[PDB]
Order: structure tokens, then sequence, then C-alpha cells
């Protein structure tokens, strides 16, 4: 399969584009608005259209473009739910649309090529349009259900007849500029007379050499005889002109039709510009004044023009049978846009400037002898543009009855939709069967209002939501990093998708507030059975289901990605250790952990069970329900972890490099201190705390011991006065600094001062208040000296058995001579010793340096610590 | 603290609800719409806030009450985004109020009470209203700055002149039923002269024993001699009628007055029911009658009365000094809303039943001799009603200017939006400084309108947008099963906060669609400004925050409730084995799964690595790096764990009972099988398949053991001639016939042929058909005969060892004769033996069963499968 990009995205994107609202309405609609506001309503409904072209164009070159048609790509590349509300959207507007091409092609059969077949002779012409759609629907029905095949090889005979159509207008408006058409239309006064009664329009003519009354004077006096005065005094006040209607291209004409003459319904079309003396009139005089059909405005122009520039997903629907897509689709539909747009501007101002204001305005036809008004100038005859829009209405209705029913019979079976698993039952060749019913009865429902003018909004406000949900569906999937979501299109930003989303959405409010909120509430009910569905689908319940899919979607967002966030909050881990029968021995860590955290991020409890996994389930189940117990009445919000091990230290160190889910992940350890150590002689009650230690530095993680945590404050308790107390000594700055904010942060320590003590001297207090500025914490900062010696043991063992011990209790005797009635002191621990042998002198260390204090709380840093 | 429910709850409710509307524009209404939709306007204009209050009273009851106010309470039980944005349309619904106040007690004061003191005398009524509403903000502001105390002393005094007038109005009616007053309104035809500038109503009186033209003459005729004809037509053609205005409470007069009378702008205001013969007019006569001022409709009379009905969260605003809320609040809310509702009800059929329909319309009370419409019906005067809708008013402003800033402060202090953070800097006393500022600005701003007819909708459009936000909020939080919101309300129900929320959305889209866009973008920027802000607080990052908050808030309410499906599909943990130079052994495991996922679900892939963690991380980094890009070719969406164990054993089951974060759990286990087992001396083979079975069948999870599959297809290979052949001997009878069904929905097995094989026979084949409808796989059903011998080992294992291998191969021989050529064989295999020593016959039985089968599945159930 393999076909260029003219005969595959450009021509048929060309034959969906041209439509009939160009022939039958843009006369109307531009002598009506003018040609500025035609010109800008041109301008406003193509840019719409372009920025979705440029989204559908992204959206056609990320990955691999499915063969099936412009269905799936949507799908494939937005979702099942997107892609589903769009697939309904598109196909009530193109049965819509079919609906509309009937009705144009009545219009022109009942009014221009046979006017006596119409059945009744207001109401009439509704009935007529309703009995002859009916009976086109039905007749194009039963066609598209046996003649699929003549209809693809008819195909290209309806484009040859609308580029031929074209061609004749714009060959007759050249020959319009040196040498025009005669075409008089008749006046009184400033009113516009139909031309189709009278034989002319002259008060008297000279018959047998004397003056008689004429067709127009018993029309509009009901006398016979000129010598009588009970008429009406407009026809006497004022006289009977005889202007030519197509006058040749100029600069005077394009100056007149220039601004708005919004009419009202019932007004009469007035040439502003020629002498009127005002004057009462009969009621019997209405019926031959061309009157103004329905109410004008601009957001009703707008209303009607956009179904003319609707139709680019057809270009994208041979996307199977092509050379290369990926460079194909998006040049192909980018250039029938531009090239659509730029024959409506030249035939708007070629319109405006080469026809009459009065006769535009006419939307029948009637001060001219009921012809097509745009058929008025073209070269060869006035013949060809009518059997030309004739013939492309016919086809185009054909060709979406051919294409509504296909899509649906796609939806179906894709198994989106429950419902509607019916309409996917094709026939034995795949035409489809009870798709083509339902498509046929809609088109029908929609035929019974039997006027174009209210037929083009709706159809309007389907395709107006397709293009909006496209358009946001790429800039938020583009904003959000979606995993398997990277164009390739060059031209392409979030931006302009975001821009084409307004701009759509505002036309789709502008034409009709209630129209736009309907479609709106069936695209959101759309869109949420189709998730609720999905949803159902994949895991086996409703609610529970939505809430698995939220939480999977957003951890597989956020796994890609640089893995490093610009700033460091705790995520803590808190590590309980669980009695001998299964009651938590210290719960003020999980007291301490919801001070620390107040309730927001992320906090996962685990706990080890010695024993084996194949005996010992129930009690694994039972301590989790313990912990989960005791951690809500503390009021911390977090997930619990319980793991069966065979001895406490490899289950301590699995469960500190295997808890959550990706990104998920903690970075913090919480683990308490061991009392009793050198009290009891089992030698393990020092051993599992140093691994820990160890095992937490190795995989950079922060360390948080709490000392003494039997005398923290419970979270009713509260504190009046007391300081905190920092004693940050040459490391782990940023964590020293940032943990006492986020505990004044609660209410327990609301109001504890904060005093920062660090073993230039003015620069260095420069330097530390410089910092706290941005943190605006004010702590009263005071720089005791800093000797060297004493503190060799944290410079040594981070970048002498007797001098440790020595300096370790110099340290100790200023912090507790300084800081004894500190309410917490927080200071950093020396790393743990190479040696795997040196452990108990690193206990002693660590002991006789908090010897006194009260409360005291060691942390040491990752090292992947920013802020 | 303690206070009862009337003068905590009822009075401030009452007080705040009590407006200006009801007597400016009561009357007015009444007149226009008559009395039965008006009625309409009252009924629909209660339900919203009658259901408002309802969910208020809701979110009142569940848990504590925070003592701060009525936004304490919204924000601490909706959550901060929720009651941030809900707080900023609540604030400038509230200053905007002021100014509505402002400008009726200047209305109030240049028409009624001194109309000289006028500074201009169109635009100069404008003008007046701007200049005196700037002054009178000015002081009030002042006032408000120096004087709370002084105004939260004389709060009640406001609340008396409410009620005085309101029972000087209703004696007045109940005086009117047997002895009306006396106003007489002038009439000419069917029009209403303003009786202000004539002496008496009468073309002519008799002075000095003759008739002499009177003042209604010369204004209407210019000649002050009765001999002359150049006046008017409409004046000498109609007579001079004097009606009284107040007709005493008949059934008469509401009849009359009942159907709608709106007026375009401009109109006359005209008696329906009187002698009238038309003729043309003057255009010096329009000064004299009575004029419609604006245009009337039924939208806009609803925009203008909604602020009338608006304050239902002033009742809620002592919560701290509240004896016992959760019974205080809401019973006191709706006692107040319906008091004001009846009193509604009763004023507009009081109205409507007591006054000619011709002086009601007259807005400033034109046809009386420029009175307050409804204070003409008063016993003691109808002064009473002019000052105590004055002090109400001033009074009204001023608490609005002393509650706004206080709303903003606590806004602002709460620090949710960052911006804003200098509106908190608070006085010593706490009362706002640059917040007043603030406010005393936006009241001006809304004050430069100066008519109470265009700032009503402004008002209506915040407050419908707050109720709205509310309601929406509490239905949402009750459907989703949020996990700490439980009200205890007994009359609530999540259909009556939904009804709400549509009705309300009805009315803020019936008054002005643009508006209602404006309201909802900015109520829409604000919440997803603070989603954002507050990720950025708690995590870190932006847009990274946001999915990791996404994914906590989705854990966390998914981990509440039941925590079982109602159907089972599988969700499997891929143990891979990774080599000794860290590559995947076998990368099929990963093809399989991806198969039998189809993308959808939850797949994690863990794998253990022999060694020591203290010097082991950066091989787990690489070996997760590794898996990583494995298993995004094979097109499989999932995690990626990777522990270092010290044996292989416990790591994996470490791996098993502990893999996902609350409610995102995997429940099946597919892993490998032991190639070479018998083949090397190592024991170990088969050991650790033995302990991985075991310690997977006690967790009660499923188990999908593929054997050979290096023989599985990959993803581009194609099956066309096949067929599925499946051996269901006992039991997993759910999932032997759910597995081949999502197997088929994948391509690569898109048609391959499914045969059950089942080792009375008419009823078992009309039972396993029964079943198969359900799934609709439709496939072959084969019974081949059961003999319990053969099935001894199943039986018996399940609820001797050389009849085991006697009956495996026998039952062997039958499935190879019977199911050679088929593409897919699934069997369940028998549960592992409880003696720890048989291992190796129980090895031996499994391999001598799929002796010659070229692809065999073996699936083993847990239990707790449901379908
Ligand atoms: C077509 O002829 C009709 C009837 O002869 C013209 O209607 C009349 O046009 C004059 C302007 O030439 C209007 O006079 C103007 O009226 C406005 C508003 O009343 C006033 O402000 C101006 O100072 C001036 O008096 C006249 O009202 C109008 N007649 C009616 C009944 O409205 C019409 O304008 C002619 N031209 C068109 C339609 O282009
Ligand atoms: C108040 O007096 C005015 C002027 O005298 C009345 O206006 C005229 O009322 C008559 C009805 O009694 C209208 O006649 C009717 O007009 C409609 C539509 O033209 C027609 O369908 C009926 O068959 C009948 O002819 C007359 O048009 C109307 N004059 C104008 C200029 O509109 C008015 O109705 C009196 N009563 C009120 C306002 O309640
Ligand atoms: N079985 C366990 N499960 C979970 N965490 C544990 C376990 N054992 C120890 N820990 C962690 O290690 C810390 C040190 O506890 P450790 O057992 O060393 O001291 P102890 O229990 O107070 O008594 P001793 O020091 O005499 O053994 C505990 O607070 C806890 O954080
Ligand atoms: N180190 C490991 N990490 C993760 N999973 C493993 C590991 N070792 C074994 N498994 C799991 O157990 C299954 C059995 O593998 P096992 O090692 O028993 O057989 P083998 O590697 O094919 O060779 P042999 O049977 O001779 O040992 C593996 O397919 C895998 O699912
Ligand atoms: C009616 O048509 C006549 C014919 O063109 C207009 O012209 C008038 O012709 C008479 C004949 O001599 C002259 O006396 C008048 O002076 C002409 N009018 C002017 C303005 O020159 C006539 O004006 C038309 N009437 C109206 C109301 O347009
Ligand atoms: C104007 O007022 C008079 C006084 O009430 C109306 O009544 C007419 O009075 C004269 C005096 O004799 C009678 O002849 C007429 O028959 C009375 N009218 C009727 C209907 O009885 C008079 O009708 C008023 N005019 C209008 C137009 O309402
Ligand atoms: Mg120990
Ligand atoms: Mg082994």
């Amino acid at each position: 399969p393999s076909m260029g990009t003219l005969m595959g995205v450009y021509l048929p994107c060309l034959q969906n584009i041209f439509g009939v609202i160009l022939f039958l309405r843009l006369t109307w609609m531009v002598g009506t608005a003018g040609v500025l506001q035609a010109l800008l309503i041109v301008l406003i409904c193509c840019c719409c259209t372009l920025l979705t072209a440029i989204s559908m164009s992204a959206i056609a070159t990320n990955g691999v473009v499915p063969a099936g048609g412009s269905y799936f790509m949507i799908s494939r590349s937005l979702g099942p739910e997107f892609g589903g509300a769009v697939g309904l959207c598109f196909y009530l507007g193109t049965t819509f649309a079919a609906a509309m091409y009937i009705l144009g092609a009545i219009e022109i059969l009942l009014t221009y090529i046979a006017p006596p077949a119409a059945i009744f002779y207001s109401n009439a012409t509704l009935n007529n349009m309703r009995v002859y759609g009916t009976i086109f629907l039905t007749f194009m029905t039963l066609v598209v259900f046996v003649g699929v095949k003549y209809v693809n090889k008819f195909a290209s005979l309806f484009l040859a007849c609308v580029i031929i159509s074209i061609l004749s207008i714009y060959a007759g408006g050249i020959k319009s500029i040196f040498d025009p058409p005669v075409f008089p239309v008749c006046m009184l006064g400033n009113r516009t007379l139909s031309r189709d009664q009278f034989d002319i329009c002259a008060k008297t003519a000279v018959v047998d050499n004397e003056t008689v009354a004429t067709q127009l004077w018993s029309f509009f006096c009901h006398s016979p005889n000129l010598t009588t005065d009970s008429c009406d005094p407009y026809f006497m006040l004022n006289n009977v002109t005889e202007i030519p209607g197509i006058p040749g291209a100029a600069a005077g004409v394009l100056q007149e039709n220039l601004w708005s003459a919004y009419l009202e319904k019932g007004d009469i079309v007035e040439k502003h510009g020629l002498p009127s003396a005002d004057a009462p009139s009969l009621k019997e005089s209405l019926p031959l004044y061309v009157v103004a059909d329905i109410a004008t405005s601009f957001t009703v122009l707008v209303g009607i023009f956009f179904p003319s520039v609707t139709g680019i997903m057809a270009g994208s629907n041979r996307s199977g049978d092509l050379r290369d897509a990926q460079k194909s689709i998006p040049v192909g539909t980018i250039l029938a846009i531009i090239t659509t747009s730029l024959v409506y501007f030249s035939s708007v101002v070629l319109f405006g400037a080469c026809i009459e204001g009065v006769v535009l305005r006419d939307k029948y036809g009637d001060g001219v002898s009921r012809n097509l008004v745009v058929g008025t100038l073209a070269w060869p005859s006035p013949w060809v543009i009518v059997i030309g829009s004739f013939f492309s209405t016919c086809g185009a209705g054909l060709q979406s009855l051919t294409g509504a029913p296909r899509l649906l019979q796609a939806i179906a079976k894709d198994n989106i939709i429950p419902f509607l698993r019916v309409f996917g039952h094709g026939k034995v060749n795949g035409e489809p069967t009870w798709a083509l019913l339902l498509t046929a009865l809609i088109a029908e429902l929609g035929i019974l209002i039997a006027s174009l003018d209210m037929v083009a909004p709706i159809l309007s406000m389907f395709f107006l939501m397709c293009y909006l949900f496209v358009n946001l569906a790429c800039a938020v999937q583009t904003l959000l990093r979606t995993p398997n979501w990277r164009p390739r299109f060059k031209y392409y930003h979030w931006a302009l998708s975001f821009l084409g989303m307004s701009l759509c959405l505002a036309l789709m409010f502008v034409s009709s507030w209630y129209y736009a909120l309907v479609a709106m509430l069936i695209a959101g009910m759309i869109y949420k059975y189709i998730e609720y569905q999905g949803a159902e689908k994949e895991w086996g319940d409703g609610i529970r289901g939505l809430s698995l899919s939220a939480a999977r979607y957003a951890l597989l967002r956020l796994e890609e990605g640089p893995p490093h966030t610009k700033n460091w909050r705790p995520q803590l881990l808190v590590l309980l250790k669980l009695d001998e029968d299964l009651h938590v021995k210290y719960p003020r860590l999980l007291t301490f952990a919801s001070q620390l955290k107040a309730g927001k991020g992320l906090t996962i409890v685990g706990s080890v069970i010695q024993g084996s996994f194949l005996e010992s389930y129930g009690e694994a189940q039972a301590a989790e329900q313990t912990i989960k117990n005791m951690m809500e009445i503390e009021k911390v919000k977090g997930f619990c972890q319980v793991v069966v091990a065979s001895k406490v230290r490899e289950g301590l160190a699995h469960l500190i490099q295997s808890c959550g889910l990706g990104g998920m992940r903690h970075n913090s350890v919480v683990l308490g201190w061991p009392y009793g150590w050198r009290q009891s002689e089992d030698p393990r009650a020092w051993k599992t705390f140093i691994d820990t230690v160890r095992c937490t530095t190795a995989a950079h993680l922060a360390l948080l011991v709490p000392k003494n945590i039997a005398f923290y404050p419970s979270n009713h308790e509260r504190y009046l006065e007391g300081h905190i107390d920092v004693w940050w000594i040459v490391h782990d700055g940023g964590m020293l600094m940032l943990l006492p904010f986020l505990l004044r942060q609660h209410k327990v320590w609301r109001k504890c001062r904060m005093r920062i003590f660090t073993v230039n001297s003015i620069q260095m207090k420069k330097d530390l208040a410089v910092f706290l500025y941005h943190l605006r914490l004010e702590a009263e900062v005071e720089v005791v000296e800093m000797h060297n010696s004493d503190i060799s043991a944290y410079t040594y063992e981070r970048t002498s058995n007797v001098r440790r011990m020595h300096t370790a209790v110099k340290l100790n005797e200023v912090i507790v001579t300084r800081s004894h009635d500190a309410r917490l002191v927080l200071l950093n621990m020396p790393g743990p010793p190479r040696n795997s042998e040196g452990d108990e002198n690193y206990m002693e260390f660590l002991e006789v340096l908090t010897e006194g204090l009260e409360r005291v709380l060691l942390v040491r840093g990752g090292g992947r610590e920013v802020i």
C-alpha cells in the first residue's frame, strides 16, 4: 500500500471542506454583514480550525500511525476515555451534516430547478421540505445499503463538479470587470420590488397611442383606471426606478456594501442612497416587497458559516494506504486548510465588489426573477452553478451516510461503551447493518426541522466540542509529561493547543450558551462513563477500581524524569520495635513522627517479626492491625509494612532498601536508641543498632536517632516557656537548620525560642544570618570558640582512642554547661568507624557525649541534601 | 464559653438575612411580575439556600467544630484547596454587599428623606449617587477603623429597627382590610400622571363663579385659556380620573394584579381596565407621565432578588462561643431560613392583595407624592419605615465593612496563598490594617456603578459560586469515600447536595452567562493555584509534586473499606532470575506477562541479588536499570524492585510478602521452572523452587509456573492455525477458565481455538455450558471419563508413593495421546506435600506428568478467587 500526499490527503480534505454553505449562503452573509465583518468571521472560523489541524498533526506524528482510520489515531494517542468521547461527538456531527446536505439539495430543487413540483402552496415551504427530505433520506439510505461500490467509484465526479463551479464563478467575475451581465432590479423609492409578478416596472405604458395602467399599478393599486385616489401614499409619493443589479467590479461598489446592514424579522431590504419620501402604506402591499426572513446578527452568521470549514479529519482517513504518513498527513491537511481559506477570502471580496448591496440580501433571489444570486455572475450560464451545487449536495449527503455508520461500527467493535455492542453486527462483507438504521433515524430527526439556518448551529456545536477536546487533551498531555506521548512535529507547542482550545470554546459559547452546556454535559458524561467502565474491567470494582487506576497512573507518570527534587523534605520510615507479645515498645516514636510531619508527606511504618513465614502469617496480620490502630490514635497518616524474617538484622536491611512503589520512596530513617545495652550481657543490644546505622548510611539516607524517647511531649501537652537549642558542629547544616523550623511549625513547639550554637567569627555570623533570612526563623546566633583539637574527631572520621574520649568529654562539658536548661537539643553525630571491631568504643563515645542532656536528638546527613 | 441557640445562631442569621431589598424593591418586583411569578421566584431562591444550609449542617456536624469562625470549618472539613477557593468568593461577595448597602442608604436619603440636598439637578442622579456614596464610604471606613467596640455594642439596635419596621407594615395591612388610608393617584385615560407638580388633577376648576384652567391644563396645554385648539390629541380625547391608590384588602384586587406586566425601557405604566381612546401625543408631555426605568424580565428579577436570601453563613460565626455547636448550628440556621421564607411569601401576597397594580410599578413612588410605596400602608406613619430602612442599611454596611477584612486577615494568616501575606499585618490588638484599605477600595470600585439594579447581579454571582462549591465538595467527598469525612446529620444525603449544586448552577447561568463564566474561571484558577502551592510545599517540586500528591491521596482513600473486590483479575509479580553477570536469564517471562496483562493492571518485577548490602549498592542500581530497559523493550508497564539478600531463599520470601503500598498489592506469583535440577548434583536446584511454592501457597496467592519458557511465542510472532487445550481436572476452575480468555484477548492468540477437557456427564456439560455463556468463550466441551483411582492423588493431597507414579503416568498417557498437537496446554498442579522430605518424589511426579507436551502451563489456585 503506497499512494502520495496529493491523492491521499489533499483531495479528500478539499472535497470534504468545499460544501453547500458557500453557494447557498455566502452572498447573503456578505450582504448582511458587510465586507469587513465577513472577513473577520472567516478569519475567526479559520484560526480555530488551523490550530486544531496543528494539534492533529502533533497527534499524527508521535509513534507509528494506526492503519484503521482517523478515530484509531486519536484513541491510541490520547487514551480510551478521550478517544471514545471524541468519536461520539464526531459521529453526531457527521449524521447531522448528512441531514443538512439533504436539506440543501431539497432547497435547490424546489426553488430554482423546478418550482411547480412543490406539493404545498409560511408553513407550506416547511411541509414541502419535510416531505421531500424524508423521501430523499429514504432513497439515499437504500442506495447506500445496496451500492457502496458505485459511490466509491463515482466520488471523483462530485469534486470535479465543485471545482468547475468555482472556476465558472471566477471567470464570470473577471468578465464582469470589463463587460458585465444584465439583470435589472426594480425599485420603489428605496424599497425592493419582487420582479416575479410584474411584466415591467413602470407606473404607466403607452399602448395604442395613449397611456394605460401597467400590471405594477394593478398590483399596487386595486383600481385599473389612472383616475383614482384610493391608493396607498407611498406609491404615489415616490418614483419607480430600474437600477442594474450586476454593476461591474469597481471601487465605488466595494465602498458601498462595506458596513453592516443587520435587518430584523419582517423588515424591508432597502437601498441606502436613493431618494425616499416616507408615508404610510396599506397591508395588501407587503406581499410585493422583498422581506428579511430571519433576524440577523454577528453570532447568527458565525453559527451558520462554521459548518463550511469543518472536515479537517477527513484527510487523515486513509492512514493505512499511505506511503509515509508522518510526513504526508500534516502537510496535506494544512495545505488544504490554507487553500480553502484563501478561496473564501477572495470570494468574499469578489462578491462584495461585484454585486449590488441590495440583491445580496435576497436570500432566495427575489429581486431578480428567482435566480441563484451567486449564479448571476458566471460566464457560460447561471445553469452551471445550479446543477453543480445540486450534484455536490447529493454527493456530500451520500458520503456522510457512508462514513457515519462505519465510525459507529468501529466504536462498537472497540468494546469501550458496552450498551452499543449490537451496532457492530456488520454484514458478511463488513458493511454495517444496524448502524445505518440508527444513523438514518437521527438524520430524519434532524430533517424534521427543515431549515438550514437552524440545523447549522447544532452541527457547529458538535464539531466544536470535538475540536476542543482534541486540543485540551494534547495540551494537558504535553504539560504533565505523560509517559508515552512525545510528538515529533516541528512547529508545535502546547501554547498553540491551549490557544486553540480557548478560541474554539469562545466560539462554542458565542453561538448559543445553552447548546454549549448540553454538549459539554454530554461529553463529560461519556468521559466519566468510559473511565468507570475501564476501571471495572481492569481491576474488578467501580469506586475502588477508580482509586487504583488513579494511583497507578500517577506512579507511572512520576516514574520518568529526573528523580531529584530541587528541595529536600524528610519522608520518614519509622522502624518500630514490637514486643514479645506484639505490642509497640516505644509508642512515642509515632508521636514524634506525627509532630515532625504534621500530617503531610509520606510516612511508612515498618517492623520485623522473628520466626518463619511458613507458620507465622496470622501473627503478621495481627501485628499489622495493631500498628494500624496505634498509628490512627497518634494522628499520623501513613502506610504500614510488616515482614517476617529469620534474623531481625536482614529483615531491617530489606525493609530499609525496599519500601515504596517507584517514586514514592522514603529518604529518612528514624530509629530509636538501644537502652540497657551495657547493662545486660547479651552483646546483640548494640550490634543491631550499629548495623542498622551502617546500612542506612550506605543507602544515602538521612538518620534521626531520638535519644530518651520516654521524655518527649505528647500531642495534648503544650509548651509555654522553653527554648530549642541547636548545636551544629561542622557538617549537616542544611538539615540541622531545617529540622527545628519544621518542628516549631507544630502547635506543641509553636513558640519555643530557637538558639543556634556553632562550635572570621563576624563573617560566620553574617553568613548564618543571611541564610536565616530566607528561612525567616531569625533565631539568635551565638558562635562559641572552635578548637580544632576537640573537633578533630569529627574532621578525622568524616574526611587516638584516648584523644577521642577527651574531646568528647570536653565537648559534653561545654554543651552541658551552656545548654542544660534547653527544651530540645539537636546535634549532629559522627559517622560509625570503618573498623568493625571498634564499635564498643564508638558506642562509649556516643554515650559520653550526651551525658546530662534531658532530651537530645542526633541527625546524620545523607549527603544528597540540597537545601 | 457557653451561649444558647437563639442568641448565638438564630438572631445573627436573622439580622444578616433581612436586608434593604425587601423595602426598596419588593413592591416593584411584585407589581412587575405578578403574584404567581413572584411566589415562584421566592421559592426558587429559597430552595437553593435551603439545600446549601443542609450541606453546611452536614459539614458542621462531622468531627469537632473549629472555634475560629465560619471559614475554618469549611477548610478543616473540605481541604485547603476548596476552603481557600470558597473564602475568596465569600470575601468578594461581602465587600460588594457593603457597597450595595451604602448605595441603598444613599438612595433612601436623596429621594424621600431630603430631596433638596441633592447636589446635581438622566446622569445627575448617578453623579449624586457617586459623590455621596464616596463620602459615605470614607466616613464608614473611618468609623470602622476607630470604633469597632461601639459597633459591636450597638448591633442589637439595627435588628430592633428591622423588626419594628416589619411589624408596622403588617399592622398597616391588617388595618387596611377594614379601614384603609387615603392616597389618591391621578389618571389620564389609562396613563399614570406624576402628582408632584399639579395642585389638583382636574381639567377645570370653578373660581370666582366661573371656570378657569388648572395647573394640569397649563402643564399639558401650553395655552392658559380654555379657548384653544393647539394641544395634543390624547389630553382632549380622554378624561381625567382620580382612583384610590390603596384599596383595602379584597379578592378583587388580588385577582387584578396576578399576571405579569413586564414593561420595556421608556414605556408608560398603564392601568389595564380603564377606557382609553388612542391618539398621537407631543414630546413635551413625556416628563409628566411615570415611566419604566429599566427593562424588566424574569431573569432580571431573579438576579435582583437573590441578594435578599444570602447570609446563611453568618449563623455559624460564633462557633467558639457556643454551648454544643453540633446541635445548635443546623437547627438555628434552618429555622432562620424558614422564618425568612415565610415572611417573604406572606409579604408578597399581602402587597399583591392590598395595593393597586399601578402604584406598585412606580419604582420611586411617582404616582403618589414621592412617598415610600411600601410605607403607604403602615399604621403609625409612613415615617417609621423610612427611618427604619435608613438605619438598617447603615448598620448592614457597617457590619459588612467589619466582617470582610477579618475574613481576609484569616485567609492571609493561614498562609495558603503566598502573595497576600502582607494583608495579615494586623494592629497591636488584631484589628486589620492593610485589609481594610483593600476592602474599602473594592467597595468604592463597586460604588462607582451607582445603581442597585446593576450591583445586585455581581453579588449574586459571587455568593452562588460559593454555595455551588460547598455543595459540590460535600457531594463528591461523600461519594468517593474520603477517609476523614463522616457527617452525623440525620436528614442528609449526597443526592440533596447534588441537587443543590444543580439548582444553584442553573440560577448562576440564568442570571448572566458571561458573569458565571468569569466567576467559574476565577474559582478554578484559585483552586489550581492552591493545589500547586500546597504540592510545592509538601514535597519540593511543582509537577512531580502534583503527581506524588495525587498518588498519595488515591492510596490513602483506597486504604479504608472492604479489601475484597467482587471480581478477580491477576496482578502479577514476575520473579526474574538474574545471571552471574547480571543479565536476565529467561527474558520470555516478561513477554508472557505482557501477553497475559496486555498493558493494563499492576505488574511488579522483583529479583534478588546475593551478597551484602554494605558493599553492593551499585550492583543493585545497575541491575535495576537493566531490568527497566529489558522491560521497556517487551512493552510491559510495571515497576521494578531489586533487593540484596544474603541467601536467595529469604530474599524471595521477603519479596513475595512485601511488594506494593497499601492496597496496590499483587495477588499472583509467576515463577519459572528449574531446568537441569536432576542433571546437576547440587541439591539446591529444586529446594528453592519447592520453598518458593510453599511460601506462595501460605500467603494465599495464585501461582503460574510456565514450563518450557524457551518455546513460547514472541510479540512479533503470530498464530494462524492452532487450538488452546485446557485440562481442568478437579479444582481451580474459575482461574482455569479465566486464564485462556484473557490470553486469547491478545493478538498473538487472537483466534486460537479453545477446547475444554474435563477428566452425570450430561449435567456436567450443561453446567460448563451455562457457565461459559457468561464468559461467551463458547469453547467446545469434551468430558472424558473420570476415574477416582487415577484422580486419587489430587483428592488425597487437596482434602501410596508407587500408586502416585502409576496415576501420574496414566494421566500423562491420556493427555499426551489426546492433546499432543495442542498449542498451549493448561492444567492445574497438585499441592506440595506436607512432609518436607518427600520433595524428590513430588518433583518426579511433576516431571513425569508433563512428559511430551511441548508447552504446558500449570496454575494453582489461592482459594480466595471468586469468579
Ligand atoms: C429608506 O427610506 C426610508 C423611508 O423613506 C428611510 O427612513 C427614514 O430615514 C430618515 C433618515 O434619512 C430617518 O430620519 C432620521 O431619524 C432619526 C431617528 O428618528 C433621527 O435621529 C434623525 O435626525 C432623522 O430624523 C427616518 O426616521 C426614517 N424613517 C423611519 C420611519 O425610521 C431610510 O432611512 C432610507 N434609507 C435606508 C433604509 O438606507
Ligand atoms: C391602555 O390604553 C392603550 C392606548 O389607548 C391601549 O393600547 C391599545 O389597546 C388595544 C387593545 O384594547 C390594542 O388593540 C389590539 O391590538 C392588537 C395588536 O395590534 C390586535 O391584535 C388586537 O386585535 C387589537 O386590535 C391597540 O393595539 C393598543 N394600541 C397600541 C398603540 O398598541 C392599551 O391596551 C390599554 N390597556 C393596557 C395598556 O392595559
Ligand atoms: N524486631 C525489630 N523490628 C523492627 N525494628 C527493630 C527490631 N529490633 C530492633 N529494631 C530497631 O532497632 C532499634 C534498636 O533496638 P534494640 O533492640 O537494639 O534495643 P532495645 O530493644 O531497646 O534493647 P537492647 O538494646 O537491649 O536490645 C529499635 O528501636 C528499632 O528501631
Ligand atoms: N536470585 C534469584 N532472584 C530472583 N528470583 C530467583 C532467584 N533464584 C531463583 N529465583 C526464582 O526461582 C526460579 C527457579 O530458579 P532455579 O534457580 O531454581 O532454577 P535455574 O536457575 O533454572 O537452575 P537450577 O534449577 O539448576 O538452580 C527462578 O526462575 C526464579 O523465578
Ligand atoms: C420623481 O422622478 C422625477 C423624474 O426624474 C424626479 O425629478 C424631477 O423632475 C421634475 C420634472 O421637471 C423636475 O421639475 C424636478 O425638479 C425633478 N426633481 C429634482 C430633484 O430635480 C423627481 O425628483 C422624483 N421624485 C422624488 C420624490 O424622488
Ligand atoms: C369622559 O367622561 C364622561 C363622564 O363620566 C364619560 O361619560 C359620559 O357622560 C356623558 C354625559 O351625558 C354621556 O352622554 C355619555 O354617554 C357617557 N359615556 C358613557 C359610556 O356612558 C365619558 O364616557 C368619558 N369619555 C371616555 C372616552 O371615557
Ligand atoms: Mg540487641
Ligand atoms: Mg538451586
